[PDB]
């Protein structure tokens, strides 16, 4: 995260740190709690992950300095990666983790609602970006989770500043014109929240940007509303 601030202890309980464990053991990306054995991250994640032997999933973590060798996670039983995925610009950037145990629900670890049912034309104005990622373009994993605030842009915006892409409505996109905040390498996979009705939402999969931070580039997020269809059929 570019621009933004320490988190506390318990402040962001959907929050996750995938790390894998080959050739060593790291943080991978983000990702959130949307069920009893359900992370939701990005697909992208997963390029060079051999299988889910290799996965560990954190919960209730500050500090990525907590996790030592007898800090409990959780297996992966499955990886299921959206069948249209080819690459972060192109959409489809999503992925389900199904756990091999339940989460019990604590302060520590909390699942957060996925967009409503009704709420599709909402305009969220309370959205946050968290994660453990870099802090500049060329940085390093940070050890404590980092948050910063920032304002949807809309997709016709998004698009006038991605003419090479292809923006969609599978997509959402967040940041400030003169830039300064923003996810960065490391943030994929974890959420963009907002809070509507002192309720969170898990609006945003963070994906990918040009560079971050830059002015006039918004960092781009799978747009979860549009994907409830498919995780309720695979979860279910
Ligand atoms: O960079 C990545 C994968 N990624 C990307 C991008 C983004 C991204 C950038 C700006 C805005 C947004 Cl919304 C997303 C995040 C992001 O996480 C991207 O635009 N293109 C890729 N992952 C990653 C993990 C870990 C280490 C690492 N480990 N140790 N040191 N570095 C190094 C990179």
């Amino acid at each position: 995260i570019v621009g933004g601030t320490a988190s506390v202890r318990g402040e962001w309980p959907w929050q996750v740190t995938l790390h894998t464990t080959s050739p060593t053991q790291r943080h991978l990306c983000g990702g959130s709690i949307i069920g009893n054995q359900w992370i939701l991250t990005a697909a992208h994640c997963f390029y060079g992950v051999e299988s889910p032997k290799i996965l560990r999933v954190y919960s209730g973590i500050l500090n990525q300095s907590e996790i030592k060798e007898d800090t409990s996670f959780f297996g992966v039983q499955e990886i299921i990666i959206h069948d249209q995925y080819k690459m972060a610009e192109s959409g489809y950037d999503i992925a389900l983790l199904k756990l091999e145990t339940t989460v019990n629900y604590t302060d520590s670890q909390r699942p957060i609602s996925l967009p409503s049912k009704g709420d599709r034309n909402v305009i969220y104005t309370d959205c946050w970006v968290t994660g453990w990622g870099y802090r500049k373009l060329r940085d390093k994993i940070q050890n404590t989770l980092q948050k910063a605030k920032i304002p949807l842009v809309t997709n016709e915006e998004c698009q006038k500043r991605y003419r090479g892409h292809k923006i969609t409505h599978k997509m959402i996109c967040a940041g400030y014109r003169e830039g300064g905040k923003d996810a960065c390498k490391g943030d994929s996979g974890g959420p963009l929240s907002c809070k509507h009705n002192e309720v969170w939402h898990l609006v945003g999969i963070t994906s990918w940007g040009e560079g971050c931070a830059q002015r006039e580039r918004p960092g781009v997020y799978t747009n979860v509303v549009e994907y409830v269809d498919w995780i309720l059929e695979k979860t279910q």
